């Protein structure tokens, strides 16, 4: 029923079934993200997280996650289009764990982002990728570390919905 | 009341009030994301998007957005901690527009990510940064281009809640 000034934290979700594909060296000009995502959609591949940060104007990288089971079809589809897309490498990592703090009103609580990263750091978990929104802080880590990341996060946030002050 | 197999699209949100801070060359080992976010939280700065993609193990970059009005205090706070954080540069861009497609159940619809990027590309908008989740596809673009990005997205998605097939 909670589904207010402080964030609402509802759980720690954990996913062992994804792979990360990174398109490296994409021209940073209009229509290149489109080529990548249409190609992946054309091959009927379902993507989860997508991230594209700051560029080297110039060239940049695009990472997305998808199911391990379709990871190779996505990479093959993309490479079949290397000329049109113009990338220099594709990176593939099928040994990722995805761990998220799930919630609502999680925005402008950097203090919450910090607490998340401190708890993983306290148990030696390296954060490979971060994406946030209103409803989730998600990070990738080695799938081996996923268990302790989940326990760390439970402890750090006291986790039934929680209003976290 | 809509708040199902196809995504729900509810609007195009547009924001001219943010700046993007990128921490460049952060050691990619446990506890560095923590240092950055605690420092920003210690200075009482409210962050919105956060992104950290694939690294150069090694070193990596962390981008976040915040209000233009506190952008310089955040950069100053971070630089006051350059020794402890270990970064090589901070990039600051206070001329960003943030444009998002807002929704629900937006995951595993790459076809939707593609449609978003095609509409911006059709009107010449360069995508500088992308972050997605269940409830939003957000991109940064030049704040000059924000108007046409918003119109493009309205057209492309036919936008009152919409169930988009
Ligand atoms: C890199 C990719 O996002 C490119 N800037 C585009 O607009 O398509
Ligand atoms: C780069 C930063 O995310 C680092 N990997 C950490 O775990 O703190």
């Amino acid at each position: 029923s909670i589904h207010m000034e402080d964030p609402i934290l509802t759980g720690v979700a954990h996913d062992r079934s994804e792979a990360k594909v990174t398109i490296v060296g994409l021209p940073d000009i209009p229509g290149y993200a489109a080529k990548v995502f249409r190609a992946v959609a054309d091959a009927d591949v379902n993507i989860d997280m997508v991230l594209q940060n700051v560029s080297k104007d110039g060239k940049t990288d695009i990472t997305f996650t998808c199911s391990r089971d379709v990871g190779p079809a996505a990479v093959e589809k993309l490479d079949s289009l290397r000329n049109e897309i113009g990338f220099s490498q594709l990176l593939y990592d099928d040994h990722i764990g995805k761990v998220s703090l799930i919630g609502a009103g999680m925005r402008s609580h950097p203090g919450v982002t910090a607490t998340f990263c401190e708890a993983l750091a306290a148990v030696g978990v390296n954060i490979e990728l971060i994406s946030t929104s209103e409803i989730r802080i998600s990070v990738l880590c080695r799938d081996t570390e996923l268990d302790k990341a989940v326990v760390a996060l439970h402890e750090a946030f006291g986790l039934e919905a929680t209003v976290y002050a």
